[PDB]
């Protein structure tokens, strides 16, 4: 009895940046035509939500964030096709409508679609489901998980197995995906490389992960918080070192380390300088390096181009590279298949009403994933 | 009779910066172990051997350079293998040694004993075999070919077809090798594809080559000088775009162009600025950029890194990607048995005591490229 009416609820409200989220009551639309509203079971505390607080990554505000979540469908507009109310799903804060050149790419995924390249907030007819004392609230990348219930357009969302357990499986909206397809998808790590994996946490332990299953023989994880060397090293990094403990630059540090560069290097961490000493640290003639964190707004990097003269690859990618759609089902499958683990990347698991705790977690440096539940 | 002994001969000595090369008489020692002495037929005037002059490609004055060249070796020393007197060869600008990381691995090609990232201008040994005035004088690349001879590493030169023209194959051993294979080997541009190539001299005229090799369905040129466009059109290209003639910048007429921004791109001139237009005018989620140009010395560029994060791919070889010996002596096969044509890249020649008009040539922008017959 909350189907084609507005539902009263309690949403984390973000009305300022450097400010704690507000919990309160917002209200939610009914969803329109190919739209689909959730009920929320399980959503992440992801580094880029913290960015939109820090105002380093930039959309409208006020804003509903939140993007790495699990749910339950509420309703389905008109015209919806591909879930059904009570599926289980994940919305996909990338989405795969499925006609435009990119998705129609064999190996693109970033659909032109997407709320990110000039975030807009809204959902794809230009309009919000959200209201919070009587003014109209921003949704996030099409997703806006920090919400009891939120409303994503079609191709924004994915059903997942009706035996999920939506508290671990929320990770594969973003974290875990991301990580692991850097790696395996857009990286593509061969069996016996060395990779160096800067940034080691959520994301960074998920490159990790996915280096392993590729059968890397060396995976150097590298951190200034030693504080993470032991849960690298559990899902698979060979070593782990700390720039700090160095007189010498990284790079340089991990040239030797290789022998020369390593074939692979990740930056996971979102900072211009890490990401030049990345690209440097793998082989000058065919190392590849990928970009994986999120830089700060509007700030470009420098660096010599013969680093890539000499042969170097240097590519980025959003979502481990995977198209959303069909990815996320078959990765919450192969889940349920034990085919890779989601424990080691949850420290914590709070109560929805604790969201700005867990931020205060991420932000210390003493969680890797707080999942919140609803 | 020259077997053994100091050859005195006529070479191009470059005793300055940005002045006229000096002709003059210079002894050339004996090869040593592992090293051939070759009498050189024809070489070609690259714009690298520009960049010396200018000083924008930093190498140790005073220099004998010249790296695009085809001869018959006139004596070896001891242990050579893989030569004989009397064989055509292409002296190798990038060598391969066989042993080392890079030659052992399946795609790199930038050979460790190259003299390119630290140039020191000698042979492998640390000593140079040429006297002029009685003072030493500086190899290029292992391979210093504006003298009737020159004395390379065997590492760094190639047995070739003793049938070849050496007048047009010389081209093989820089230009057109590395313009065609950036375009197959590095980009491996696919069949039906859209492909940017900025820069039309020799090198872009190899890659136009590659690109419709490779099946692509689009390709255009992109030069700010008009008069290279029919050229460009006559080996491949479907359209050309003069920057000049735009009130936007060239990225987003060519993405306008290519409905969302084109496939493959090649900065083939070496400016910053370019390489950045270049990589920015790909697709944003798939699109590959090349770096061929060669770039000022010691000047690092401006980038913002959302560029590569949406999923763009920048790289950048020396020499097409192709490891050298194995290569080159299988191009040449191909060129006899018509595969790919040289002509079309050749528009001057001259004699080598006319070298300094060859050169005046190039920096007009007269020619695309001068070969000069010793
Ligand atoms: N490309 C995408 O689609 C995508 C998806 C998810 C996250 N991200 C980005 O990935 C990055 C990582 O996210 P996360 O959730 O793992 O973040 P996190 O904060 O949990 O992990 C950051 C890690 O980097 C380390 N670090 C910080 N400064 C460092 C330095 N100078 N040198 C070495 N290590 C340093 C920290 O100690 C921490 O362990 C963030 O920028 C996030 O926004 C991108
Ligand atoms: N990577 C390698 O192994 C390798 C090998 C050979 C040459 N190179 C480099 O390749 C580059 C091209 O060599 P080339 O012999 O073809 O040179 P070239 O001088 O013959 O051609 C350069 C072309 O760029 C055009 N151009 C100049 N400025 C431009 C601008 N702003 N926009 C668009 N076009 C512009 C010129 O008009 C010219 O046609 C040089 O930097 C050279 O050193 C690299
Ligand atoms: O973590 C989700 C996410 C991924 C890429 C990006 F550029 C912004 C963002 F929020
Ligand atoms: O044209 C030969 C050549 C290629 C690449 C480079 F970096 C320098 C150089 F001289
Ligand atoms: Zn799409
Ligand atoms: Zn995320
Ligand atoms: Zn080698
Ligand atoms: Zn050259």
């Amino acid at each position: 009895s909350t189907a084609g009416k507005v539902i009263k609820c309690k949403a984390a409200v973000l009305w300022e940046e450097k400010k704690p989220f507000s919990i309160e009551e917002v209200e939610v639309a009914p969803p329109k035509a190919h739209e689909v509203r959730i009920k929320m079971v399980a959503t992440g505390i992801c580094r880029s939500d913290d960015q939109v607080v820090s105002g380093t990554l930039v959309t409208p505000l006020p804003v509903i964030a939140g993007h790495e979540a699990a749910g339950i469908v509420e309703s389905i507009g008109e015209g919806v096709t591909t879930v059904r109310p009570g599926d289980k799903v994940i919305p996909l804060f990338t989405p795969q409508c499925g006609k435009c050149r990119v998705c129609k790419h064999p190996e693109g995924n970033f659909c032109l679609k997407n709320d990110l390249s000039m975030p807009r907030g809204t959902m794809q007819d230009g309009t919000s489901r959200f209201t919070c004392r009587g003014k109209p609230i921003h949704h996030f990348l099409g997703t806006s998980t920090f919400s009891q219930y939120t409303v994503v357009d079609e191709i924004s969302v994915a059903k997942i197995d009706a035996a999920s357990p939506l508290e671990k499986v929320c990770l594969i909206g973003c974290g875990f995906s991301t990580g692991y397809g850097s790696a395996v998808k857009v990286a593509k790590v061969t069996q016996g490389s060395t990779c160096a994996v800067f940034g080691l946490g959520g994301v960074g332990l998920s490159v990790i992960m996915g280096c392993k299953a590729a059968g890397a023989a060396r995976i150097i994880g590298v951190d200034i918080n030693k504080d993470r060397f032991a849960k690298a090293k559990e899902v698979g990094a060979t070593e782990c070192v700390n720039p700090q403990d160095y007189k010498k630059p990284i790079q340089e540090v991990l040239t030797e380390m290789s022998n020369g560069g390593v074939d692979f290097s990740f930056e996971v961490i979102g900072r211009l300088d890490t990401m030049v000493t990345a690209l440097s640290c793998c082989q000058e003639a065919y190392g590849v390096s990928v970009i994986v964190g999120v830089p700060p707004d509007s700030q470009n990097l420098s660096m010599n181009p013969m680093l890539l003269l000499s042969g170097r690859t240097w590519k980025g990618a959003i979502f481990g590279g995977f198209k959303s759609k069909d990815s996320v089902p078959k990765l919450v499958a192969d889940f349920m298949a034990k085919k890779f683990a989601l424990d080691p990347l949850i420290t914590h698991v709070l109560p929805f009403e604790k969201i700005n705790e867990g931020f205060d977690l991420l932000r210390s440096g003493e969680s890797i994933r707080t999942i919140l539940t609803f």
